[PDB]
């Protein structure tokens, strides 16, 4: 099973990227939180608030019973049940004005890529970033790398109906193949959905690419300019060095492989490590 060295590598993505642009004393606002775990990691930025929100009322309850076994914390935790794609930001947070809007950082880890389901929640998603974001902040998380999503799809005849890529633990199968139709090209950045198949994991959704030029670009128009795309292979060998000796020891020996290199390793490389990218964005202007 590769859950355990998945979920440990992604936890140290989560990790580096998480400090490499939150400070001490920010505001976060974490979209579709889930079950809320990254707690320990944003106090490790020494945060003086973090906002969650999720649309699963099951996930942010268990985030809530999560938080409230943890002890004399230094910062303020607020989690909400709410819809941060598809309505305005607003009517989540309306019945709690304790939030501390604008925040400094807007995180959404493995996620932002449902909000691609189409033009309007994607473009609601990004009015909802950047309305609740100080000028000069950072909105950054973890996604699909659809340019790898790409690579595989150009290597697939149009002779298959429902193309598809993957090794003994995991398998991307595409809802049709109006890509390769289409001279390999999608014909609506929105909508474009897959299901993707992984051993031994415990949920199953629709998935939509979200192609990153187009990301960029209604990230543009809303007021933000890219400031991260790197994928997580290049993320990790880079930021490694500096971290190895920074976590504790049951995170280092987590991300041991067979050779003692830190990491993932064999089967787990290709949808541990090219499947996703690390984004970062910076509000450098408010929108009209
Ligand atoms: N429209 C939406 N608004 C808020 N959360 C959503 C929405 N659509 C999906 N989600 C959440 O997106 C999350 C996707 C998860 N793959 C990631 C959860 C969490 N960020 C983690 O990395 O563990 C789930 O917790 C969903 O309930």
């Amino acid at each position: 099973s590769p859950i355990i060295k998945l979920r440990n590598f992604n936890n140290a993505i989560k990790y580096i990227l998480i400090d490499k642009f939150t400070r001490a004393g920010d505001v976060v606002l974490e979209l579709a939180c889930g079950k809320g775990g990254d707690l320990r990691k944003y106090g490790a930025a020494g945060i003086s608030q973090f906002i969650g929100i999720d649309i699963s009322n099951a996930s942010i309850t268990e985030a809530l019973k999560r938080y409230h076994s943890m002890k004399n914390l230094e910062y303020q935790v607020i989690l909400i049940t709410g819809d941060c794609f598809g309505e305005s930001l607003g009517v989540a947070v309306e019945s709690f004005p304790e939030c501390r809007f604008p925040c400094d950082i807007v995180s959404c880890q493995f996620a932002l890529h449902y909000a691609f389901e189409t033009e309007e929640k994607a473009r609601r998603m990004l009015l909802n970033v950047v309305k609740s974001l100080k000028i000069g902040g950072y909105f950054f998380g973890t996604i699909p790398d659809s340019e790898f999503i790409r690579y595989k799809m150009n290597k697939i005849p149009e002779s298959v109906e429902k193309p598809s890529w993957g090794n003994s633990i995991y398998k991307v199968t595409f809802s049709n193949n109006e890509y390769q139709k289409n001279g390999n090209e999608f014909p609506s950045p929105f909508g474009q959905m897959y299901t993707f198949w992984l051993e031994d994991a415990i949920d199953n959704v629709p998935e939509y690419v979200i192609p990153f030029e187009s990301f960029r670009s209604l990230a543009d128009e809303y007021g933000m300019e890219l400031e991260l795309q790197k994928g997580f292979n290049e993320f990790f060998v880079e930021e490694i060095p500096n971290w190895v000796n920074r976590f504790s020891p049951k995170m280092r020996e987590g991300l041991k492989r067979s050779d003692g290199r830190y990491g993932v390793e064999g089967v787990e490389k290709e949808p541990a490590a090219y499947f996703y990218t690390t984004f970062a964005f910076r509000k450098v202007r408010d929108y009209q």
